[PDB]
């Protein structure tokens, strides 16, 4: 019957609600799940969870699939994974007149903005930096720009996002560095859920081959700045 | 590397699976190199099986083996067998000889004879096409058919056409690529449904081989990172 998908819908445009916050759920991740969701024969149901819970709500069986989800060897092991769908990069941002950051180990005792309890904000840990904990990223960028942190570690996907809907506030960032390899980013379901996986696979590659997934990238992206993955055959 | 990994292959296909000194010696390849790799951090030790094309998913099947190389990810497969994260994507390409001027798409192959192999989807493709068939033994073989004037075409993916350029360059001038599907191509390691501790395993120690720079040093050990397109990387 049901798909019960966590996701947190602050976040274009990935997952966010239609005129300006006030309408469904909307972004490419939903509108591809959807897609998923109505050729599996499921009604889909999404519970809103700030991004620091959403694993544990995975964990605590209150929902059965996150979007958006990095693969890391530590998920992989704990977790299943749908084939790849989407890559993104990672950014270190600073505002156009930083001096002092150039690389992420310039980031030591550095003030930096990142979402409680990513993978970031622990790189963020490990990298002594001095952490601002933000809801989004919408906050992490505008931390930066009034100057209550030096830098902020973002994917390009929402940081390109933001220069699409607020241009003229967009000269106001500089990349210092990113990361040499961009990242697969996957479904993500509790492991041994085998069946689950596979159906997702099947479909995601039925989306790739009928050229659903190019309109749903299309309707988000610019094919000329955001990465995709490899399709299928027949 | 005291248990056993049994890898099914046909070790007549570089740059993916072939034997060293000009076919008399050990198995090599990308695809090789890299199961070898997996096997190793899995602390196994890799057997592999030699068979020719048209019997390797009968081999996987029957359980004389456990993992296919160099698979391409098909909704129909999917259906059936498990599959690792794609490690690598191929292209597949129209190849005719340089003079050639009646094909210009994969559509103009009807009532064209076109080299394939045996037991591909390739071959079945171009069955549908209403192709005449001449079947080959090998990637070698069907260009070789298409340089004699024995075919008129065949379809190749875009890891073996470019290969065949490294080694033989002066027999390039030969071949120009007539079409190109749109998509590239996911491949994997194919697996039989069922075992999905194995699965997560290789897929865990793929994503820890992108992170440690083997895998940049498998890829760039066989191909020109300028003509053969990867997947992404792993975070942590
Ligand atoms: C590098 N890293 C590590 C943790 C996470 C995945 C990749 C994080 O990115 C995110 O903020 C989420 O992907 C997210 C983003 C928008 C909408 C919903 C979710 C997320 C966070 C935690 C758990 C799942 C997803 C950055
Ligand atoms: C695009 N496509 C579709 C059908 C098939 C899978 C991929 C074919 O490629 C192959 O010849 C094999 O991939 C292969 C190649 C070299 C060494 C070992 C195996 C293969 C053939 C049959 C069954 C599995 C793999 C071309």
């Amino acid at each position: 019957s049901a798909l019960r998908v966590g996701t947190d819908g602050i976040y274009p445009p990935h997952s966010f609600h239609a005129q300006d916050g006030r309408g469904e759920l909307t972004g490419f991740d939903i509108d591809l799940i959807k897609e998923v969701a109505h050729r599996l024969n499921l009604k889909v149901e999404f519970f809103e969870t700030a991004v620091s819970g959403l694993i544990t709500g995975l964990d605590t069986n209150r929902y059965d699939v996150l979007v958006n989800v990095a693969i890391t060897p530590e998920r992989q092991k704990k977790y299943d994974f749908s084939i790849p769908y989407i890559a993104h990069r990672v950014l270190l941002v600073v505002r156009s007149d930083q001096q002092d950051i150039r690389s992420f180990k310039d980031l030591t005792d550095k003030t930096v903005a990142q979402i409680l309890g990513t993978d970031l904000s622990r790189f963020a840990k490990e990298l002594k930096s001095h952490l601002v904990f933000s809801h989004n990223f919408e906050q992490s960028l505008q931390l930066l720009l009034s100057k209550r942190t030096d830098a902020t570690m973002i994917p390009d996907i929402p940081f390109f996002n933001f220069l699409e809907r607020r241009p003229h506030d967009g000269n106001l960032f500089k990349i210092a560095d990113r990361m040499k390899d961009n990242s697969a980013v996957a479904f993500m379901m509790r492991k041994g859920n085998n069946k689950l996986t596979r159906s997702i696979n099947e479909i995601l590659c039925a989306i790739h081959l009928d050229g659903t997934y190019k309109k749903i990238f299309d309707r988000y992206f610019d094919k000329n700045i955001i990465s995709s993955v490899p399709g299928c055959s027949s």
